[PDB]
């Protein structure tokens, strides 16, 4: 298998996944440099949603189809299709700081933001450096501390075959349908000349100052919701309890049973559910 492969051939099984029929949205791959992203059916967006870290746009496929609606989903520096910096810095200020110009021209209405991980904090700053952008905002499986502890506990390349790549990511989670993985890959890799494959994402050298993130949060009057992995350990009970504390209007937790830390390649179904319910419809 050869893969001179539009990067939306597998729409159809993002759909199935979603257990949405029908006709598939409309979709181009946009940019601003330095920053790539997929805009949805638009004529748009509604909803900008930003991956974590080794992750890409394409994490929201699934999840953007199977909701309704028209949306911005971004490849935060370092990842996809976005530029890498080589200072490593993907922090989620740095993050910020560069796309506040990109998402005023392409999804300049967004009402919502829908951040996991490394883009829910990005999202954070956005939401405190640009209060206009987020009307509200959508937290999936992550908090400032909850970051910063995955920070510390890890603070410690070219491949043969796709094939290579693909069991890597098996082993890291041999649990899950192969079909997906695969897909997963694929938005996640690309060939080079040499016929060896390598991934798009940077290793992260970098991440922020966690605390002025928090006063982010104390000055942040966009009203939060977090969304929890029921089998993620990632964001514990008091990591919660302390986001409501110190947020200006915190909506609750929803916790997804039987969902990891990448709750949108879990039970996207759910997600969409939630984020559903958020759209105040």
């Amino acid at each position: 298998e050869l893969t001179g492969l539009d990067e939306f051939a597998l729409l159809a099984e993002n759909a199935e996944q979603a257990g949405v029929n029908g006709p598939l949205p409309e979709v181009e791959r946009v940019q601003a440099g330095a920053i790539s992203a997929l805009r949805w059916g638009g004529s748009a967006p509604r909803v900008i949603f930003l991956h974590g870290g080794g992750q890409n746009a394409h994490t929201w496929d699934t999840v953007i189809v199977g909701l309704g609606e028209p949306a911005l989903a971004v490849d935060l520096p370092g990842h996809g299709h976005s530029a890498w910096r080589e200072d490593g810095n993907y922090s989620p200020q740095l993050n910020s700081e560069t796309l506040a110009p990109v998402l005023r021209e392409l999804a300049p209405g967004a009402e919502f933001v829908v951040g996991m991980s490394l883009g829910g904090l990005t999202a954070i700053r956005l939401a405190a450096m640009a209060p206009d952008l987020v009307g509200e905002l959508v937290l999936v499986d992550v908090t400032p501390s909850a970051l910063q502890r995955h920070a510390e506990l890890t603070a410690e390349r070219e491949f043969p075959s796709f094939q290579a790549m693909l069991d890597l990511t098996i082993a890291a989670a041999p649990h899950r349908d192969v079909k997906s993985l695969r897909r997963g890959v694929f938005h996640n890799s690309r060939r080079l000349d040499n016929g060896n494959w390598v991934w798009r994402y940077d290793a992260i050298r970098t991440f922020g100052d966690f605390a002025g993130l928090w006063d982010d949060v104390d000055a942040l009057s966009a009203p939060i919701t977090l969304v929890r992995g029921g089998s993620s350990g990632f964001v514990t009970d008091q990591d919660t309890a302390e986001l409501h504390r110190r947020a200006t209007h915190f909506r609750g937790v929803h916790i997804v049973e039987k969902s990891g830390h990448s709750v949108q390649s879990d039970q996207p179904r759910a997600l969409i559910e939630i984020v559903r319910g958020v759209l105040d419809t």
